[PDB]
């Protein structure tokens, strides 16, 4: 999985991710309205302050989000981090104790900006408290973004780490500081076109575009996707329309997507981009496409009872 | 630009390509029917033996195809090759003199298999004879495919050469022999998952998938796209349904596509994948999407009069 955060220069947030896996999870768009009665193990989510829309599943009358955005312009995505993620084994008195499964719900239902959730994270403990035993307990890290900036949250054996994500991307393991340092191994990667190099007495001109992009890796490994996504995302020109910004998400994530046959997991099955999802605060809409159909589908929070009392598992969508 | 050829194991051909450029060409789906009166400068295309569908433009009531397939399951795509392409400046008496602009029309309108066009190519001179003065004269090479195999045609200062394209892909410069030899620089690239390496006394486990794909380049340079496409295309599992094979084309070509900002041309403008097109002989349908809209659209040849007398520039599509 790879996630990205960006804006349009006019205060609107776009946060998008690939869900890469060897099978699909049965996920749907889920709306969590402001009147929903929460089921928060340690009271971190006492009520829904901001309505939430995103992709996930419902278990135990609880929304389990893979990624989601709220009606105040804040969004979050959870990505796999096994080997590094290690949550607290118990809640701590006085802390804001957040069960891992509800961490995205906590971010999006409680806060309206990265400043606010960053301030709240000063007291957070993320607890290994599974929703139930139907899936292996999660081992995740998260990217959180608003129109201004992104942060990355990693909870490991030495506790909570919050990073300034100044490249606005996230992939999988290892930890964020490792990937950020690794960017320093690609300082000669550039989109620029050189007209002529002389090497010794050889006049060398490019075959075409991309001659100084050489070195950006094309493989599916997590550190490689981080570098490749950081390059493509940094260099994509800012856009001012909803349509060009939707197109930016899907093109950028297609550059780090996984297709059949190219990389196996230990099972021997091939990892593939099962869906690509985008939250837009400008239109309070969740957009997505899937491995089987690249056409973009969408769900607008304005079409659903976001002031209602029940989780809405959305069955109808626009533009396909 | 990158092109691919594959089949479904049941005799059906899929040939697809990205059109990468700094601007849109205004291309449309063009059907050339068997009753169309040709405008072939040296008589290479005297009549349309097989109806053709593909993406291109029409000038002087002549279909100028970027890529196309015919009603017998043969298809062809033209990709940029400047610096290397060098056509004949005049027609050669006694040869099959094919104007470069009509080369894809010649392949698709005259022949029913790669065997047939390969035999005909022994006689061919490709001539620099522009359609008109509007565009710079083309400098191209081509991939030609049927359900059995692909060949690459390059016409250079060494003349016409036909290559056995046993990796079923094509990109831009340099020549096909160069790229084919370059494949030998990526022999350790693999999709396999290794459980555990020991380096000296360090136990090394993958972070996740892709640990042995390291080395496959991710940049937009032509040789890099050739290697990356050759890897993805070689390892994509064969599929037996139309839906899965359509999906295979668009996913494979998204792996080598170009998006805004990542690689500039000399002008300083960014090269982008403007459209991705696929010809399917199973359904005699041309499928495509565009930079602005990833939804797949399609035109079926059967919805147009394949034995009519006029070029059809399609507007109504799925
Ligand atoms: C490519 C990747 O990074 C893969 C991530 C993918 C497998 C994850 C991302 C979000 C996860 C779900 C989050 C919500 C719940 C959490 C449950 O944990 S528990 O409470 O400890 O039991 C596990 C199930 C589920 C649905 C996660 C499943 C794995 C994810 C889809
Ligand atoms: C990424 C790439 O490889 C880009 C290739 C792109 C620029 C080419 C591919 C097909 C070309 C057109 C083919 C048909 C005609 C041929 C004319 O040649 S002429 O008769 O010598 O004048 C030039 C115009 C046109 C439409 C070509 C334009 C360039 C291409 C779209
Ligand atoms: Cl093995
Ligand atoms: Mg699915
Ligand atoms: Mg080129
Ligand atoms: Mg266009
Ligand atoms: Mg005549
Ligand atoms: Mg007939």
């Amino acid at each position: 999985c790879t996630g990205i955060r960006y804006s349009d220069g006019s205060g609107n947030l776009y946060l998008a991710r690939n869900l890469d896996w060897t099978s699909d999870f049965g996920e749907r768009v889920v709306v969590t309205p402001t009147g929903y009665t929460t089921k928060s193990p340690f009271g971190a989510v006492p009520a829904i302050r901001h309505a939430v829309i995103g992709m996930g599943i419902v278990q135990e009358d609880t929304p389990l989000y893979f990624d989601c955005g709220n009606d105040a312009g804040l969004a979050v995505a959870g990505l796999n981090f096994p080997g590094y993620a290690q949550y607290a084994t118990e809640a701590v008195d006085g802390a804001t104790n957040v069960a891992a499964f509800e961490f995205p719900l906590w971010v999006a239902s409680q806060f309206a900006s990265v400043d606010e959730v960053e301030a709240a994270l000063a007291d957070v403990v993320i607890v290994d408290r599974p929703i139930n035993d139907k899936y292996p307990s999660s081992l995740l890290h998260w990217i959180i973004g608003d129109s201004k900036r992104a942060i990355v949250v990693e909870y490991t054996s030495d506790g909570l780490h919050v990073f300034d994500d100044d490249v606005d991307v996230l992939a999988n393991q290892p930890g964020f500081g490792w990937h950020h340092e690794n960017l320093r191994n690609y300082l000669n990667a550039s989109p620029d076109f050189p007209e002529k190099i002389v090497l010794n007495r050889a006049d060398l001109v490019p075959f075409g575009s991309g001659s100084l992009m050489r070195g950006i890796p094309g493989d599916y490994y997590s550190p490689s996707r981080f570098v490749r996504a950081a390059y493509v995302h940094a260099h994509y020109p800012g856009k001012s329309t909803e349509e060009e910004n939707v197109s930016r998400a899907f093109h950028t994530l297609q550059q780090v997507a996984m297709v059949d046959g190219s990389a196996a997991m230990g099972s021997g099955e091939f990892e593939k981009t099962t869906y690509t999802g985008l939250f837009s605060s400008r239109t309070m809409t969740y957009y997505w496409n899937t491995y089987e159909d690249p056409a973009v589908r969408s769900v607008a929070m304005a079409d659903h009872a976001a002031d209602g009392t029940e989780l809405v598992v959305v069955l109808e969508h626009h533009h396909h």
